């Protein structure tokens, strides 16, 4: 006897998850129960709702997409947090909510968990706000379409989508799901268009002394990443990042000239690209954070501004085509122009080092994450001075590194750095984390000791919200300390395997790394003490611009 | 120097629009200006802004698409009426509103035409509300993307979409669009699930002794009129029609067996498809109206549901393809199945004839207009007694009926088809309105002349909402009788060729189609009088179960 | 047995309505029904719900609030602009609207009417926009609730409110409403910021050499007319009005010095307000057009803005308490300051005078129009030049105008004042509308003649869209001219008294409006015939800033 619940678990199985995560609560029982018939994916459990969405969202940067099941208004609320986040950060998050009873409808009950009124419709109009798809399912024979509608939605866009449950009709008989050759469909290209944008770009390159790429932050959205080095073999010029695209391309490769961003650029690299005959400028996010204030934002005739479903170029823009379909057709055709790789240094960064006995320094615990990094990692850095120092590290051909640049809601980056270890179980994470994130979401800390995730975090003690301190300071700046470190025993409750571990020296740090890669079952956290003082001075660079510039009058 | 709302233009011509449809307003003069600087369209003006929306969504009926321009709440809030109705009817109309200026934006200002408050994102929230996709245009860089995004979503998904241009910026510069095969297109098929689903089908008609088809008023939009009379012909079997898909395959056919609406259907016809072995139900839109009151509703496991996006059959549900492609994949491998043709009769239909002098008869002007169709004929019938005998009409092949039978606004009769005729001016026009009705709208019948279309509009008056009389009477059914004839002197006023006839008795009725045809360069309004009483038995049939089934207690 | 309907037409009688505006739908016949149960109030019926809206509109001017029954969607939608217009007018029109049966909600139902989602709680979402209330009644227990809240809410604010009936429970049992004091109930006043509010705009008068009194269109809204001339009595100050606040301050009066509205002014009273020590000024709503294009907008230390709900003055907010509260108190304790009216001269309007038999002249038609004005008199002015020459008009004391100068939606003119005449049966009613205006909602002009309204309206035909021809030229400004006398013999069709003339010179005009007086019991229409190019030279002056200010780029 086939249910909507088991036809949702299917289809779920069909994009390729082999995890979903959950809160109970119950509005959402029986539908867990549906799930749970499917042994295809594993059910994992948070601590709460915001790390539950976020989790998911840690899962689709690994997997690829993810689903979070919640419980009506209390959960799915704060779970919308990290909706906005997924939108964001272009990943297709499916939030389920469990629903009241489809009789409850239209009869002027009050409900528990609702604000008090007699209808309750006020959840999915929030969720329209932050996702590309939002049905409500208050019966079983709309249920197929619907559930197909929001899955296939969010793959095509990369963006997430909502989904109501009514309770009582997760039980109710459904039809099966058929069999697919992907649930991902993407529009049939248009091969006109694409000729002509081709056609256009290979044109203005070809008149170009010295063309520059520069690589955005939604490059792996618009699974454009082998497409671009191949583009780079084929063009020798000159390869740049935006700080949101850290590691969506080798910094092994020669033609590889590290970081564009504004003033707080690598040595010579503002002027390479600024300067650039033809800006082959690809799936970019132009914010306020990334132009750092408005102030490096390049636009105009010599800009070929390539978007995941877009190209203008010389004045033109030419629409109906996969940023993929183009990158791939575009590196037939490109011509050789090696001028901007050859006339430019490989990037390197200069780190301070200290003696063994001395106060741990930042520059130092660079040093000691940057020696960790292997093909097989990805690095997790939170909002904050751990951006910065994401920025600083050379990264081994393979390694991921994460970034929520967009969204940057602070705390992110434990609950995701589960979600993501959850779906790539075969590499080594680890995770960049301030003190006052950490406060925001710690309690997911618990999970991983749960579920026995090898998880290596950098607890970054500085004693406060230190971005914010360097740039504009005030007594909101400054929060409680905790034991970072002797909250592992807490969470291990004579059970689990979670390690916590102080590093107050750069020996005392090189003796914790060596545990961490020892500690197989469970997570560890390094409680990294370091004085506030000491944080990059690429955050006080880019923070005085920006905070001017958003504290601008006319 | 190249403009956004140039960028509009050149937009809607790569559609395949030769019209817009418009009402001046200060918020779109510059942007009207940059739209008649395309001489690829014709700008036509209309009265209001709610007839303006339903010519486009006239216009889209024989175009593919439709654009209409208005100005900011005042002409867009009534324009999102028609908006709604061409989401209802599936239809691709774009509703372009002129908006403020973008420097007013933020500043506090209360502007004109606005609900006084200082913000006024009201309309993009409302007009959500009743189309797929809706930008509001504030800046000239991102106006492409949106524009591109706007028309794509309304083409690939047959609904409506709005747009906001910002009044300063219609004149701003822009790129300019690239060229495009079409800039309609689907997601790519998915070959696994096309298979198993035309296999399952096809399994289930080799089994089957009697499978009918029934045919849906989405059948048009999935583009799927030839493929449906190509499996028809394959199949051998009995081919009915739901009423709102009349016209939507040839009466001529030698399958073809009437209409199926309940207990209205024509005689056989209801036990013809509710006894089916096999109901292959393609493109349908079952309601409270085509149901008839959720007595004529068929579903289960006899039932191939084969929806415009989906097909379910055999309890499965196969998703990911095109209806198109799957009704072409069918007819290739579909058995030959006739019992269901050979065991009924060619739907026939009993009109009562009368003498030359009598009184004119509802029975009589259906005779009259059924002799005027032609192959080149299309017949817009109006919600009210003139949806019957639209369903009473013997129609020749390549004759065309619109039918607005999900939205269901009266008056809508009259601007659509002014904007049908724009849209297909080789065509002869017949429209069938009510007394009622016609007095929604009726100033639509100037631009008729204006443009000088010879439509012929056959105005019935029985003095009131009849359709509402013979079902639940009140004094709110009882209206002001007008001279209908004489009202197109008026739009005439010494300049255009419209004429105004009144029939009385059939041979008066005789004399003024004789006229209309004659009347080339004007539409022909025939006032044809008939008493209050003399209505279908059929609406009163129907009426009487929707009616009891709407007032339901439980 | 009593009804969830008979007890909204008891609370709309409370109200002081004696009619409600209907469109007939099956959604809300009985509702309807249970409306004509109750003899205190007459039902009255519409061509088309845009035009029912805007009489409702027309009726709140008169009577104070008014009510408007419509069907779902396809009626309610093009209400929804009716409703932004009263809410930009300041008047509580109560939007009644007919909905699904109850038991169709959470079942997957397609409905009629609907977009054809199963869902159809789009058009609630869509009130919310445009009132300050809107509620959906689903059952007869909560009812009462939300029936009481909407009319409350709308009585107290001067706004708009929405309400949904499910049909089936129109009919339902409910309990029956108590007696009240009055259905409008203000917050009770705080009177230490009253005390100090006063207080503080006393000090301020008291130092000052010459206060000016400006007026607003809120005046009215605010109940504010007679405290306003209560004050202008003690003050013994100019006494000056903003454009739409016309007709709220007596001409006859001592203090009246005229029009403010920028370099459109009366001849000295730009220089009276704008140079003023202490400038009073009283219900203003500043937009684009009364401020012209932001150039006359007074504000800072020296203006004192008495707002419905908050007066401040002198670099202080004081708030919690009525205007009308307000102006009482301060007209005990204010000083006499009469510089600022005897150092202007009382407004006099130059109007050019012709021959009998020479062609019509827009200034011959305000100095008809002009003789025609009595205390009994209601005059409405349509969006247009119609605007402006209602402003050169010395209207006698008592005498009533209507504008629309926050919404400006043209055709408001004709429905409008037909529900004002309605409200008002005692009054003699004028309208002045443009022919463009006419032509949206011409069939309104039937309604009159049903009813036997002895409405004179003056159709000033001068071929087009003037005030835009005047600005802004292009193919869009120019109609399809009509015989508009000849319209009413076609509304008239051998039953009302409606009548139509042309007037085509001074002669014709003095014999038309003789026989449109002594025209008892019909509406008539006066066709005046002027040359395009004869607009106010305060039409060109306002139109060139106004225009300027709207096309700015920065
Ligand atoms: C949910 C949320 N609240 C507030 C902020 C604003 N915010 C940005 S950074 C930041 C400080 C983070 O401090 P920490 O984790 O200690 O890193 P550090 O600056 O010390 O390196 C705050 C509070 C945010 N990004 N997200
Ligand atoms: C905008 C709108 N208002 C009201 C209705 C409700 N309605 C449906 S049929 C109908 C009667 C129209 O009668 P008429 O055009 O005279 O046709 P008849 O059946 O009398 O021939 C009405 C008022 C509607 N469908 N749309
Ligand atoms: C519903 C609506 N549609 C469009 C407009 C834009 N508009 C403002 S004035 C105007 C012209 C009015 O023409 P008419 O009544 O003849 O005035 P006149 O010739 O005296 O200038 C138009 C179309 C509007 N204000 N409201
Ligand atoms: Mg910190
Ligand atoms: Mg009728
Ligand atoms: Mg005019």
């Amino acid at each position: 006897t086939y249910t909507v619940g088991m036809y949702l678990a299917e289809r779920l199985v069909q994009i390729g998850l082999k995890h979903h995560f959950a809160v109970a609560g119950d509005y959402n029982l029986v539908l867990l129960d549906q799930l749970l018939l499917n042994k295809d994916m594993k059910q994992i459990y948070c601590c709460n709702e915001l790390n539950c969405g976020f989790s998911a969202e840690g899962y689709a940067r690994s997997n690829g997409a993810a689903a979070a099941v919640v419980t009506f208004s209390v959960g799915a609320i704060s779970a919308m947090n990290a909706l906005g986040g997924a939108y964001a950060e272009n990943l297709p998050v499916i939030l389920i909510s469990g629903a009241p009873n489809s009789n409850d409808q239209g009869t002027g009950h009050i409900l528990h968990h609702t604000i008090g009124k007699t209808d309750y419709s006020y959840q999915l109009e929030m969720a329209r706000q932050v996702t590309c798809a939002a049905e409500s399912i208050t019966d079983a024979h709309s249920a197929p379409a619907k559930i197909d509608h929001v899955i296939r939605t969010a793959l095509r866009e990369r963006k997430p989508a909502y989904l109501d449950i009514a309770c009582n009709i997760a039980s109710e008989p459904c039809v099966r799901p058929g069999p697919v050759s992907s649930l991902l469909s993407e529009p049939e290209i248009d091969h006109t268009s694409l000729k002509a944008a081709v056609d256009a770009t290979v044109a203005l390159l070809e008149k170009s002394a010295s063309p520059v790429m520069l690589l955005g932050s939604k490059l792996r959205a618009a699974n454009a990443l082998a497409a671009t080095e191949t583009l780079a073999d084929k063009l020798q010029c000159a390869v740049t990042i935006m700080a949101a695209a850290k590691g969506f391309f080798p910094e092994d490769h020669a033609g590889f000239r590290g970081l564009y961003w504004g003033e707080v650029s690598n040595p010579g690299v503002q002027e390479l690209v600024e300067t650039s005959d033809a800006l082959l400028c690809i799936a970019p996010v132009f914010n306020d954070y990334s132009t750092v204030g408005w102030s490096a934002w390049p636009k105009g005739p010599n800009v070929i501004l390539a978007e995941p479903d877009r190209v203008t170029v010389d004045g033109r823009a030419y629409d109906g085509f996969t940023l993929r379909a183009f990158l791939q057709a575009l590196a037939e055709k490109a011509p050789a122009r090696p001028a901007s790789a050859q006339k430019s240094s490989v990037p390197t960064c200069s780190l301070t080092a200290t003696s063994d006995e001395a106060g741990l320094t930042n520059d130092e615990i660079v040093r000691h994450i940057n020696a960790l990094l292997t093909s097989n990692t990805t690095l997790v850095a939170e909002t904050g001075d751990s951006w910065f120092n994401a920025m600083r590290m050379t990264l081994p051909r393979g390694a991921r590194v994460e970034l929520e640049m967009q969204w940057g809601h602070i705390g992110w980056s434990v609950p995701s750095a589960f979600g993501n270890a959850m779906g790539s179980q075969d590499r080594q994470h680890v995770v960049m984390v301030g003190d006052g994130s950490f406060q925001l979401t710690a309690q997911e800390v618990a999970q991983m000791v749960r579920y026995e995730l090898p998880v290596i975090i950098f607890l970054i003690n500085n004693r406060g919200y230190v971005i914010e301190i360097a740039i504009h300071d005030g007594p909101y700046n400054y929060i409680k300390n905790w034991d970072y470190a002797g909250l592992m025993e807490v969470f291990n409750a004579g059970e689990g395997h979670g390690l916590g571990l102080k590093a107050t020296t750069p020996k005392e740090l090189t003796e914790a790394i060596a545990r961490a890669k020892a500690n197989t079952r469970g997570p560890t956290l390094i409680e990294c003490q370091i004085d506030r003082t000491d944080c990059t001075d690429m955050l006080v660079q880019w923070g005085r611009k920006v905070a001017s510039t958003n504290a601008r009058k006319t």
